[PDB]
């Protein structure tokens, strides 16, 4: 809950292209709030709780 560790923070800015394209941050507001704070949408990877497992091939999961 209270961390006063995290000095180290700033170092975020060398591999953080995985917000290159825009659909990711639609997709990161519209699963967190959509089931849970469980969605991980990052380009083909909806690992939200609205239970879109869908991170290989961009499979739905229409589970029966």
């Amino acid at each position: 809950q209270s961390m006063r560790t995290e000095c180290n923070t700033a170092r975020g800015k060398g591999h953080m292209l995985i917000a290159y394209p825009g659909d990711c941050s639609q997709y990161i507001s519209c699963d967190s709030n959509d089931q849970s704070p469980q969605q991980c949408a990052s380009g083909t990877v909806f690992n939200s709780e609205k239970q879109r497992c869908d991170f290989r091939a961009n499979v739905p999961s229409c589970k029966v």
